[PDB]
This record gives structure tokens, sequence and C-alpha cells, in this order.
């Protein structure tokens, strides 16, 4: 019972913007997953996971959608670029390092969970082994077989005594730097049944399930090998980055350090505007196993007006935060951020689109002096207006040959 | 006993149209495996399997072709672009590679098989001593057989209250000892009471008579490691590679972690379309190791369709199922159909034809709407009839540009 193609995209809408389609398709792709793995075993497994291929630029967006998607959808992610796999160094096997990675980034988070599961009998029996001490009881034990109810009293009342009154330093009822004591034993004793009930075969053969049935890539920039003109150089070797993919995205077998994978179930995302080439001009047989094409819209002024507060730690929030810190307080208003946000997209249309990105340096840029001169007027409050903004950036963002040095 | 040649055949056009005599081609080989079987001593190990060069254009069946007929004959299988051997490769001179990935799948496969061939007792077994920690058994049994169905009494009680009813924390028995929930414990068992009968050599050294006998590579691409000539610089390193795998095919044997091959008898199909080049042209050695040269052509309009229905588990049976899955039954009309195939044909026919292929994105994109808005339809009932494709694709399919994106 997974959540519905709305209700995942309802979730992504938390922590993002617009991309809505984009958000869409992911979704989608998300609840077939629940679909697939729910029918007959002839289509159980023969129903090939529809994979994404996000037309779009600079990452604004995509890749985080990819990612939150994923962690929500909880599975392993890895963003891995494209060109990375071209020249020398490392190629054919660096391309099935992709899985190898991601299997690896996958091990470790079934470890993250398969801890906090057993998150119980670590505290618990971190208690209870340095709860036998202080006062004994008796010595008689399992001598009956129906009746255990009453001799073994050491903690019947003193287990209350050992939460917070744990402290002590005792040991029961060459190297060494260590004491042992209640008041750390109650939290060490936990790391020793923490390490009792971890399987590294639950958690593999866990993994790589959780892997090679539920795996999610994201390919950037795989628009970069297609291709160029007709001299192509580095791209006959570029193909071959595409064609390498191609096993792992047609489905396959590749030899992990935990074992053995099958990139056949797994989700792929290929990424990247296409300006120079186009989907068309990627290889036939990949461009075949990248169905669902979804086009990513730029970025609006509104857009970054949201990004420049909205999000739970806007640029402008831990600014002013870290202002404060200098004794000093600015007071970001609406009328100004639009301003903000006024700028990053004219430059963006200016000079070259990148959307968030371009906040850093436009933020930043006109936050100059204030940033430098803070103690040196500590104390009293500034205000960040519509004018305060302009007054500043205005002339840059004119002068193009110029703005592609500071923004 | 294995199936006739037409034998072969008649399970093959259960997923592939037309292009029945590559299928005979590649059916025959197939006979061939076995008629080696009857030949005499005398010429069995003096037989070739006689390797097939396929030769077609794109998404026009060659690799299914290939997997349905390995599928359908059960045997380790592996398709492989040759060019991942070219231009400054160091792993390029590791065609042997090739057997030793053919043995990483001829041993799951074996493997997998053998949890399935082996899994009515893996799971028997493992509740076994749950509930045998449900109602632990009396000391000292005095034999008679029957006294062990008795218990049932409560035991069967148990054990019926257990195929449905569980998640109880219990504890059972480099064993065991340990304290879960019977839900975890019923599948830890189920896996510690289930690779008790596997045998890792045998099976190992079963997964070889795979490989070694029923095996089959698919050296893809062959047509490119060809010629051209006029200054020799590329050209005598992508021959290399056709003499590379010639003992391959010749009939060598290969070092695997698992051990060792003998590509004596093995499957290898080349195969690509020669626009450019020819077979003559390749490497002769090899032309004559490629005893059977089979043409594929285009398929047309009508195959489409065809494909889009007649195939079992074909796109639409899946998409039918598949959209069924939330709640909803759709129905693609003859019309429609015919739509989405000629759709999928107009585009090939002024972008790319990348045959078959193109299939898969037209319907998907035609499902969009659908595919998302699903869980709210649910019990609601659709025709995706003439004038629906029309109204989505017929859109697209008229500009050339957005096709080449999302198409
Ligand atoms: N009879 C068929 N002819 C063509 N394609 C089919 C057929 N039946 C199913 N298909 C689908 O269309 C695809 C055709 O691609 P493929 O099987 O690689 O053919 P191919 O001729 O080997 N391709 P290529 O290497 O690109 O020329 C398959 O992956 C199937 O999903």
């Amino acid at each position: 019972s997974e959540m519905t193609p709305r209700e995942i995209v309802s979730e992504l809408d938390k922590h993002i913007i617009g991309q809505d389609n984009a958000k869409r398709s992911v979704a989608i792709a998300l609840r077939n997953r629940w679909r697939r793995m729910q029918l007959n075993e002839e289509l159980r497994h023969e129903v090939t996971p529809k994979n994404i291929l996000m037309i779009g630029p600079t990452g604004v967006g995509k890749t985080e959608i990819a990612r939150r998607l994923a962690k929500l959808a909880n599975a392993p992610f890895i963003k891995v670029e494209a060109t990375k796999f071209t020249e020398v160094g490392y190629v054919g096997k660096e391309v099935d390092s992709i899985i190898r990675d991601l299997t690896d980034a996958a091990v470790k988070m079934v470890r993250v969970q398969a801890i906090e599961k057993n998150r119980y009998r670590a505290e618990e029996l971190a208690e209870e082994r340095i709860l036998d001490v202080l006062i004994p009881p008796a010595k008689n034990n399992w001598g009956q077989t129906e009746q255990q109810q009453e001799p073994s009293a050491a903690r019947q009342a003193f287990r209350k005594k050992l939460r917070e009154g744990q402290l002590d330093d005792k040991e029961i009822e060459k190297q060494k730097a260590r004491k042992l004591k209640i008041k750390d034993a109650m939290k060490l004793l936990i790391e020793e049944e923490a390490a009792k009930l971890v399987n590294p075969e639950e958690l593999k053969q866990d993994a790589i399930d959780a892997v090679e049935q539920h795996g999610i890539v994201f390919i950037d920039e795989i628009d970069k090998i297609c291709k160029r003109g007709e001299s192509s150089g580095p791209d006959v070797s570029r193909e071959g980055v595409q064609r390498d993919l191609l096993p792992l995205v047609e489905g396959c077998t590749v030899s992990t350090k935990h074992g053995m994978v099958k990139t056949d179930h797994i989700l792929f995302i290929a990424s990247g505007a296409f300006q120079i080439a186009k989907p068309s001009d990627l290889i036939p047989e990949l461009q075949g196993r990248l169905p669902i094409r979804v086009e990513l819209q730029a970025l609006t002024t509104s857009d970054f007006e949201r990004i420049l507060t909205e999000p739970n730690a806007s640029i402008t929030v831990q600014y002013k935060a870290l202002m404060a810190t200098e004794g000093v307080n600015i007071e970001f208003t609406d009328s100004g951020i639009k301003r903000i946000a006024e700028a990053a997209w004219q430059v963006n249309e200016s000079t070259e689109n990148i959307g968030a990105r371009r906040l850093h340096t436009v933020l930043e840029r006109l936050m100059e002096e204030i940033s430098y001169d803070a103690s040196d007027l500590s104390g009293q409050n500034i205000t960040i207006d519509a004018d305060y903004v302009s007054k500043h950036l205005d002339a840059l963002v004119a002068d193009e040959d110029l703005s592609r040095f500071i923004l």
C-alpha cells in the first residue's frame, strides 16, 4: 500500500517547486513499481521498469526531485554523471561501478535501519546486563518448569535505579584505557548488544534485494554522451559510455562487493537539457530503454521569490541569522525579495539560465557591505527593501559583459 | 527430447512477429545441438555447433529471437557489443570476458533454479522449528511414527493458526537462540533451513555444464568491427577483436572464478545491419566460423499492430493488466491500435526508423494521463479508441522536434 500518483506528487510538492509534470512522471514511475509486483508470475517478472529521461536545464530541481522521490519512496539512490565515464582511467569497469557504487550506498542504507529496529535489545539488554548489580536475590533458578516468578528478583524493583540512577563504575556481580560504569555502560552496553543482532547476511541479502529490486539511478548530462557533427573524436568513446550503460539499463547482472545484482528491475532517470543534441541523437537501443520523456520548464521570478524564502532554511534566512550573530539585524522585506528574484532571473535570461544558483551570487553580492561592515554598525536594524536591492544590483544586471564575473 | 524445427518456431512466434527464416535458422541451430548427441562419439566432440550471423535493421527482432530461443531452450545467454573492445581498450583485449560473464549468469541460473526446485521443504522445514518452539514436543518419544501426527491436535491447530496469524515474539535454534518475532524468524529459518540443500560444489559444477553445453552468446554490432582502409589506423585494431573472438567461437577454454569452461559447443550469434560494411568485409576465419547467415527485414505497420496484440504479454496486454491493477479496465480499439502503430511508424518515417522500439514510447505517452489519473478512476471504464490516440499523438507526430525529443 504505497502512495497514489497524486499522493506521491503532494509529498514532492512539499520540498520543491514547479516541474509538476516531472514530479508527476517520476511519481507515476514509483506507482507502477507497485502495480508491477502485483500480477501473475508471467508478467510479474516480465514488465520492464519504465525509465524516465528528464529533459531540462541546470539540475534545477531534477536532481532534487529524483533525490527526494527515492528518499520518501525509501530506496537506494545514486547520482552519476554521464561524462564521468569518458576517457581513460576508469571506463568499462567504471560504467559497471554505477551499480556497485549504489549497491554499497545501499548496504549502508539497509544498515542504518537494520539497527533502528534492533534499537531495543540494545538499551534493554544494556541496562539488564548492568542491572545484575548491587544486591543479588538468591541462587536458585531453573529449578521449576512451571514456577518461576518470585525467586529471581534483583531488578524487580532496581530497574528504576538504573534508568536515571545508573551511575556506578562496577564490573560484575596488556591493553586498558576504558573504565566500565553503569552511567556509561547503559550507553556502552548498547554497542555490545547492538552488535549481536547484526547478521551480515540478513543485511547483505536484504540490501541486494532492496537494490536490484528498488534501484533508482540518476544519469546526469546523458545528453553529453550523444554526439556532435561529422568528425567525432572522443565521442566514438562517448557512445561507448552509452553502450556500456545498456547492460545495466537493458537489465543485466554485475559483480558487486556483496555478491551479484540484477540491473533489470532497476529504475534509471536520464537527465540534462538537450541543446547541442536531442534524445533522438541518443543511441536507439538506449533511446528505447528511456521511455517516459518529461520536459522540464525553466524557472520564473515567482519561483525564485519562493525558494528565496519558502524553504525550511531559505538562503535569506540563515543570512539574517548570520548577520544576527554579528549583533546586527537585517530585515528581508517582501518588497526586496521580489527584486532579489527580479534580479536572479534577469541575469539568467541575459547571461545564461541556471536558476537557484544565481541567487547565492546575487544575494551575497547585494549584501556585500552589510556582511563586511557588521560590527561597524552592530545593534541597529537595517531594511532590505526593493529600493535597497535595485540600488545596488541595478547597474550590474544591465552591464552584461561583467555580470558574467560577479554573478 | 527437444522440439522439432517448427516445434521451436511455433513456441517462438509466441513473442516474435514474422522473420521466421531467422527463427528457422535460430531454430535449426537449437536442433543441431541435440543431433550431435545422436552422432556417435566418433563425431561427437568432433562437430562444431555452427554459429549464426543475423543481418537486419534496427528493432526488428534479432535480440528477442535470441533470448526467446535462449529462454525457450533454458540456457545461460548473454548479449554483448563488440565496440566495448576497441579504441584504447585495455579491456578490449579481454574478449574472453564474454564466457567469464556467460558463466556468471550460468551461476545465477542453476542457483535460483535450485531455490524453487527445492522450496517445498524450504518453507515447511522452516516453520517446523517455529511451531516446535510454539508447542515444545515432549521429551523421549516412543517410536510409532503416527504419534507425531497426534500432537497435531493442538499442533496442526497451531500450524494452521500460523499460516496466517503470526507476529508472535519467540526464540528458536552458529545456530540461533535469539529472541525476535515469528514474522522475521519465519523468513530467517526459511533461509537458514533452506540453503541446507544446495551443494555449492555440485552446484557451481552444475552451472558450468550449462555454459559449457547449453550456453548462448550474442556478439552484437559485429558489423562495426570490420573495415575501410587507405591508412589502416584504427582498422588493425578493430579486426584484432575479431581474431581475439575467434578462439571462443573456434573452441577454447577460459579461466573463471568458477572454473574452466570450453566454448567448444556454444551458440554465438553475431549480428547487426551492414548498411556500410558487409559480412565478406569481416575477417575470413570468422566469416567461416559464421556458417549460418540469415537476413531480417523491416517490420511494417501491419507487423507493428500485430506486435501490440498477438504476442504473449504485448505492451497493451501488459498495460491492460497494468492499468487494471489500479482497478480500471481499458480497451484498445482495432482502429486505435492501428493508430498507435501508424503513429509509431509515422515518427520513424521522419526522424529515425528505430523500428519496434518506437511503439513502447508512442503508447506509453499515449497513456500519460490514464497511467496517472488511475486511482481515482478505480472501477471506471475507458476505451482507447481511434479518436483517443489521434487526440494525444496526432498533435506530436505532426511536428518533428518534439518527436525527436519525446518519442
Ligand atoms: N517480432 C518482433 N519484431 C521486432 N520487435 C519486436 C518483436 N516482438 C517484440 N518486439 C519488441 O521490439 C524490440 C525489438 O528490438 P530487438 O529485440 O533488439 O531487435 P533487434 O533487431 O535485435 N534490434 P537492433 O539491434 O536495434 O536492430 C524488442 O526489444 C521487443 O520489446
